[PDB]
């Protein structure tokens, strides 16, 4: 046989770059997944993850309540919560023993996978009762916000999108939705009288995740890199793996 | 159980999945560990080997009224990817022909 | 001095085969100790071990209840498992909230010590209320069970006979006991008028060890192999260390 | 074929009654169970058993403290009773809050099989510090008290033997032993040097039982009668199944 690395007969090399090559370009197929992470960062230095994973579009609805910190097995001032809860939801509504709950996450990470058409990504945030812009009557239900995602990026390759803001100041309390919609640069519109019913099979198929870890270390570690997952860390780092074209 | 008109479904992670018997003792403290330890190998600091919590079997029933062509399901892993990794996973297999 | 493991003049490792030697044959003299172990398997993965160890006889008898898994220093559903007692030792006789009792041992694995005799060996597998065959008036007390026990070797060497039944079905309700005498090829009766009164003390210098295991593997690591004791895991693999004639 | 309990040629007949013949005859061979009972019964009203069933010879041996009430899964005033015992032990030896403990047994009854020889039958009915007679020095072992058992009897036969005790006085606080050997008409001694090692063997291949039932109803219903066991109840009613030349 041909030398490993010297010739065109490598078949072993080839095969390895077209299996990589096939994984990046079946995630972009309208057969692929989408997915959406969203990230509930808590001043312990915890992280909730919330993850869902579907075709043809995914999303994410969390409220107020829901994206406070959750400590599983341990106390958690349950009844001082429900208070703080009363005082967040009308000013001097509640009879809790704390000026500021540390249940509260101090920001959100939104990522999206490659496979997103960012030009279809719509959030919506919300006060801590579920209205998107103060009063229903004047809500517009989302903003597209894909104009602020960021690429995430490893040796030169998209691997994913991310949007960040902090809720450093009392007065961020939110509820919180996004939604992107699956890469489709054919005139084939999923959601057509063809297909239309596979997409309400994909809303029930849509596959969740949900944990709080301890430290961004024990995301990076145990959920980002076993998975293949993008990331993009406090210290501005990108995580992931560049498949396309490559061994 | 899921009743609806013209199409159904559940959906259900890992953990949702899991015993939970309502106003009794469940470890609940020993669980999450068990999740952790699940989720990646040697993630958790469980007391224990095996969760008599974790299903020992699935059926899944559809009413007559289903056509069984259209059936469709999506068994992910602990961490509620289809198939090991996103990037190859088809989010569903069609199993009608099994039932 | 000749050279190492070039001549008849290896002293030390003559010395070495002799000591592991001694070792083999002693513990076959009548001075030697017998050694039986039961091995409780739990659906949790964990493994109570029984141990005794004793001169010219050796045993071990343990009720429904005694072989049902305990968790030092955790939940054990206590008032929940008297009323499991119940509804095991009659049909319909409690009010417990469970089907299936998760510390009902699903096997039982029986090891004695290469020392023994097997066709000494006994077993009493008794239903929940410790009787060995359906009523007492029909039953024997023991079975002779040696024709089952498997050779566990090492290197060609016997280090031990294991015994292996499962308990899958919920009508798998056992007692247990089982018995076996240390081999014996002389003439000299160890129960005979001359030194039978050294058989009742050895009945009262037998030493016990009990403890709960979390898994098999902790079980091989911390258990089995730091002692030099014999052993056959889920996969058939044998444990134990070769000796006789061995460096 | 002859009309059913008209001939000798009721083949059906004849061997539902060898079969029931068979079963008392093995009972009394050698070759059969030998059992005791030991009943505690509370001023709740339940009675704790514990049952030993072995080859050859049988016995129970318990503290003063084994004998009291335990409620396996509820409250048991364990640091209370810890003190009733030091004040047990020795007179004003304690610091308990009560008078009298309710968990100290009323009254015993010990049942035999009916395959003990009642001539053989021991017991060594101790203080609550387990000396047999006031002190050691002065103690027999045991009293021979086959005189005083009663025959429990069904339809002609001797299903068991009974001896029953009160201790209704506040002085009346006792350890408690029995012991009984299987008939053996034969000049064929168990114990010789031919049979010796297995009368070992029976002492580890005994079976125990031990449960505390809530009312003699229930130990009547679901003990005594389910297993075919012999039983004298308050009312000095007998239970129990005759076999000898029956249907
Ligand atoms: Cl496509
Ligand atoms: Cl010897
Ligand atoms: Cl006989």
């Amino acid at each position: 046989a041909d030398v490993a690395g010297t010739s065109n007969r490598d078949f072993r090399g080839r095969e390895q770059r077209l299996f990589n090559s096939e994984q990046y370009n079946y995630n972009n197929s309208l057969n692929g997944e989408v997915s959406v992470w969203v990230y509930a960062y808590y001043s312990d230095g915890s992280v909730l993850v919330i993850n869902k994973n579907s075709q043809y579009k995914v999303g994410i609805s969390e409220t107020f309540k829901a994206l406070k910190e959750y400590r599983e097995g341990q106390h958690n001032d349950s009844y001082d919560e429900y208070e703080v809860n009363q005082s967040i939801y009308y000013p001097n509504g509640g009879d809790a023993r704390k000026f500021h709950s540390n249940a509260k996450p101090r920001a959100i990470q939104i990522i999206f996978s490659p496979s997103v058409n960012v030009r279809t990504i719509k959030m919506a945030k919300g006060n801590a009762v579920s209205v998107p812009d103060e009063y229903l009557q004047r809500s517009h239900p989302w903003e597209a916000t894909g104009i602020k995602y960021r690429k995430i990026k490893r040796d030169g390759e998209i691997v994913g999108y991310s949007h960040y803001f902090e809720l450093p100041h009392e007065y961020n309390s939110i509820s919180l939705a996004v939604s992107g919609v699956h890469k489709n640069p054919s005139s084939y519109n999923v959601g057509s009288a063809h297909n239309v019913m596979d997409v309400f099979q994909s809303c029930d198929l849509a596959l969740r995740f949900c944990n709080r870890y301890w430290a961004e270390l024990e995301l990076v570690n145990h959920y980002i890199s076993p998975n293949a997952y993008p990331y993009l860390d406090i210290n501005n780092h990108s995580y992931g793996v560049a498949l396309s074209n490559r061994q």
